[PDB]
C-alpha cells in the first residue's frame, strides 16, 4: 500500500441487490451534487452584494474585490490541511490508481469526504479559474464505499462499485448522463466492460431524473443555444472548423507542459520551497491575490471582460447574435473593441488557469480550459462574419453564425488537454442541440491526433509528478 | 477452421500507416453505400412505375404487386445460393465468432463480397420488411479485409482493422457517426479498448465528411425531426414513457423467441424439410408471395399503410402534427380510423417482420423492428393526446411523434440488448431535446429483456451452432 507526503502543490505517494445499490448511488450523488451548486452560487452572489453595496472609493472597491477570494482560499488550503491533506488536487488521478489493484491508504475517509466537500465549495466560491470534474469523481467514489460498507472476491466487486461512480461523479458534474459515462470510461480506464457501461448508463439516468424533478417540482440543459436548423453551416466552412480542431492540440499539449513546468521550477528551488513549507498558507494567498488584483475591473479587468461570472462568460460566448454585425457588451468597451477584448482574455486566462490549478485545495481543471476553447472559437467565429458579410455562398439568404464556431472551440480545446473523444458528446447535452455534430467531430479527432503526439493528458502528467504506479 | 453447411434457413458451422488504412475504409464504404443507396431507391421507383401504368384492372394491378417482389427475392435467393452460400443472413453473430479468433473458412473473400452486395440489393429493392445493419458490418469487414491485403505482427493488426471496420459498417448505414461506434462495440465484444474506440471515431468522421460532400456534388440527417425546443414534455408523462420501456422489454424478448420458434418448427417438420430442401427456392417465393398479398393497398393493405415505402412509413410516424386533432392520410382510410390501424400495422409487422428475416438471402433486422417500436411509441402518444386534449398541465400541448422516437429506441434496445439506440436516434432524428424519456424507456427495456431471453444476435449464434460464451 502507498502513503501521502505533503510538499507546497501537489505532494506524492510513498512506500437484486446490485439495482439497489445503483438506485441509491444516484440519489445520495444528486442530492450532494444539488447542495453544493447551492452553497457556490450563495457564495458568489455574496461577492456581487458586498462590491453593489458601496460606491464611496475605488480603493474601497479595490479592497473588497480582493480581500474575498483570498479569505476562500485562506479557508479552504488552511480547513484541507488540519482535516485530511490527501484531499488537495483533482481526484481522476486517484481513482485511477486504485482501479488497478493498488491501494491508497486513508483516501476514501468520512474526514477525507468532509475535507472534499467543504473544502471545493470555498475554493469555488471564491471566483478563482477552478473547475470541479475531478473532485466530484472522488466525491461520487465515497459516495460508494460508504454505501457498500453500509450495504454489507469481494474486492472484484469493490472494482465494480468505484468504476460505476466515477460515471454518476462526471455525469453530475455537467449534467450530460451519455457524455460523463463516456468520458469516465476514457479517463479511468483502458479497457472496460460493455457491464460497466450498462451500470454507469443506469445509474447516470437516474440522477438526471432527480435533478429534473428538483429544478421543477420543488423551485435541462446548462448553456442552452439557440440556432436555426435550417442551413447552420455551409460545407465552405469546413476549412475553418478545421483550423480550430489544428490550433486547439498545439494548445492543448501547451496547457500540459506548462501546468508541468510550473510544478518542476518551485520544486527545484532551496530557500523559497524551504520557506514556504513552513510558511504553507503564504503560497495559495499570494496567487490569489496576483490574479483578484489583475481581474478588477476599473483597472486591467475590463480588457478581459472581468465583471463577469465563469457562467455568464459561457452564455455570452455561445450567444445566437454577431458582435462585428451580465450582457454580450462586457466583451465592446468604451477603449477597446470585440477582436482584442477576446485576445486578451485567451491570453491572460491560459496562465492564470494553468498556475490556480497548481494551489493546495480540493479543485479540478475542465471547465477552466473549455471557457479558453469557447473564446477561441468566438475569435474565428467574429473573424469569418467580419469578412463574409453577406453570407459565405453567393447564391445569398444566410449568414454566418459565430456562436457555432465557440461551441467547436470549447470541445476541441477540452479534448486536447484530457486525451479524449467524448467531448463531443458532453457538448450536445450541455448546449441541448446536435445540429454542429459534423464541425465538432472533424475538430475534435484533429486536435486529438496533435495533441496525443505532442504530450500526456493532464491526468497521466500528473501521476508523474506524484510518484504513482505508472501504465503507460 | 470451420466448415459452412446450408438448411432452410440460416445453415451451420461444423468441425502513419493506421491513418492511411482508416482514411481509406472511410472512403471506400462511403462510396459503396451511396451506389448501394442509389440502386434500392432504382428498384423502388420501378415499382411505382408499373402501378401507375397497369391501372386496367384489379387484377392487372394485383399480379404487378406481387410479380415483382417475387422475381427480385427468388433472384436474390438464387444468385446467393449460386455464387456464395454463406452470404446469406445478417452478419453480426460472425464477426462477433471472428474477432474471438475462431476462423471461418471463405467469409470474407471476392465471391462473398459481389454474392453480398448484388444479392442484399434486390432483397430490399423489394417491399419485403428487411434491414441492413449486419449486412454493412460483414460488407465494411470485406472492405478492410480487402485493403489489408493491397496494402500490407501479421496478427492482431487484422483483429484491430476487423473492430474499426464493424464501426464505420453500423455508422454508414444510419448515417449516425457516434451511435453507430458506440452500438457495434456493445453488439461485436465483452471488453473493447480506449485506443479503438478513437480508430472507430475516427474512421466514422471521414465517412460523415463523404456523405456531406456526396450531397452537395450529387442530391444534415436521415429522419430529420422538427419538434419545439420550449417545454417538449412535461414532467407528468415520464410514467407514459416509463410503459413503453417495460412494454417494449416483453415485445423485444417475445420477437427473439418467435424468430428461434420458427427456425425449430422447419428443422423438427423432417417430412416438409426434405422436400424443401430438393427445391430450395421455393421457401423464400412462397414467403414472398404470402407478405406481397397481404400488403397489396387495394386488399388488406388500405388497414395497415401497406401503400407506403418503409422510409415514407417512418417520416410519418415521426412528423410534428397530431392526428387525432400522406402523414395522417394513410393511416386514416375512410373504412377505420388511426388507432385500430397503427395496432393492425403493429400485429401484422411483427410476425411479418420474424418470419422474413430466416429466408434464404442477405439481410438484417434493426429497420423492421425500429419501425415497429416507432409505431407502437405513436399509438401512446396519440391516446396521451386524445386524453389530454388541451393539454397535461393545468398550456403547451402533448406531441405525439416525440413518443415514437422513445418507443423507436427502447424496442430495438430490447431486442439486441443495447443501449447505445439513445444516441442512434439523436443522430437520424438531428434533435437531442427527448434524452430524458429515451434513457428512461432504454433502461426498462434492457432490464427487462434481459430477464427473459439472450440478445437477437446471440440466439443465431446457437442455432448456428457456433462457439458461444453467456
Ligand atoms: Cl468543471
Ligand atoms: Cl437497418
Amino acid at each position: 500500500a502507498l502513503q501521502y507526503e505533503q510538499t507546497l502543490m501537489y505532494g506524492r505517494y510513498t512506500q437484486g441487490e446490485d439495482w439497489i445499490f445503483l438506485v441509491l448511488l444516484g440519489l445520495l450523488m444528486a442530492l450532494v451534487s444539488w447542495v453544493m451548486d447551492y452553497a457556490i452560487a450563495a457564495c458568489l452572489q455574496a461577492q456581487q452584494w458586498m462590491s453593489r453595496g458601496l460606491n464611496t472609493s475605488i480603493l474601497l472597491q479595490y479592497l473588497a474585490w480582493v480581500t474575498y477570494p483570498v479569505v476562500l482560499i485562506t479557508f479552504s488550503a488552511g480547513f484541507t490541511q488540519i482535516l485530511a491533506p490527501q484531499a488537495v488536487g483533482s481526484g481522476i488521478p486517484e481513482m485511477k490508481t486504485i482501479l488497478r489493484g493498488v491501494v491508497l491508504k486513508e483516501y476514501l475517509t468520512l474526514k477525507t469526504f468532509i475535507a472534499k466537500v467543504i473544502g471545493l465549495t470555498c475554493a469555488l466560491g471564491s471566483g478563482m479559474p477552478l473547475g470541479k470534474e475531478g473532485p466530484f469523481v472522488h466525491i461520487a467514489s465515497m459516495c460508494a464505499a460508504l454505501l457498500s460498507k453500509f450495504l454489507s472476491e469481494n474486492e472484484s466487486r469493490n472494482t465494480e462499485m468505484l468504476a460505476a461512480a466515477c460515471a454518476v461523479g462526471v455525469g453530475c458534474c455537467f449534467a450530460a448522463p451519455i457524455g460523463g459515462v463516456l468520458f469516465s470510461i476514457e479517463v479511468t480506464s483502458t479497457f472496460f466492460a460493455v457491464r460497466n457501461y450498462w451500470r454507469g448508463f443506469f445509474a447516470a439516468t437516474f440522477s438526471a431524473f432527480i435533478f429534473r424533478v428538483l429544478a421543477v417540482w420543488n423551485r435541462t440543459a446548462l448553456f442552452k443555444t439557440r440556432f436555426r436548423l435550417d442551413f447552420p453551416f455551409d460545407l465552405q466552412e469546413l476549412p475553418a472548423f478545421a483550423v480550430i480542431g489544428i490550433a486547439s492540440g498545439f494548445g492543448g499539449a501547451l496547457f500540459v507542459y506548462l501546468n508541468r513546468k510550473i510544478v518542476q521550477v518551485m520544486r527545484k528551488q532551496k530557500t523559497i520551497n524551504r520557506f514556504l513549507m513552513r510558511k504553507r498558507l503564504l503560497f495559495p494567498a499570494l496567487v490569489t491575490l496576483l490574479i483578484s488584483t489583475l481581474t478588477f475591473p476599473p483597472g486591467f479587468g475590463q480588457f478581459m471582460a472581468g465583471q463577469l461570472s465563469q457562467k455568464e462568460t459561457l452564455v455570452t460566448l455561445f450567444d445566437n447574435r454577431t458582435w462585428v454585425r451580465s450582457t454580450s457588451q462586457a466583451w465592446n468597451p468604451p477603449r477597446a473593441n470585440v477582436f482584442l477584448t477576446l485576445v486578451i482574455f485567451i491570453l491572460m486566462k491560459f496562465w492564470m488557469s494553468a498556475l490556480a490549478t497548481t494551489i493546495p485545495v480540493p479543485c479540478g481543471a475542465f471547465m477552466p480550459v473549455f471557457v479558453i476553447g469557447a473564446a477561441f472559437g468566438r475569435l474565428v467565429g467574429e473573424s469569418m462574419a467580419a469578412w463574409f458579410p453577406d453570407g459565405i455562398h453567393t447564391d445569398s439568404t444566410y449568414r454566418i453564425v459565430p456562436g457555432g464556431y465557440a461551441v467547436v472551440g470549447a470541445a476541441a480545446l477540452a479534448g486536447a488537454v484530457t486525451h479524449t473523444v467524448s467531448t463531443a458528446v458532453i457538448v450536445f447535452e450541455l448546449t441541448g442541440q446536435i445540429a454542429h455534430i459534423l464541425p465538432v467531430m472533424i475538430a475534435v479527432i484533429l486536435a486529438n491526433a496533435v495533441a496525443q503526439s505532442l504530450q500526456p493528458s493532464l491526468y497521466d502528467s500528473i501521476i508523474r509528478i506524484k510518484k504513482l504506479p505508472y501504465l503507460p
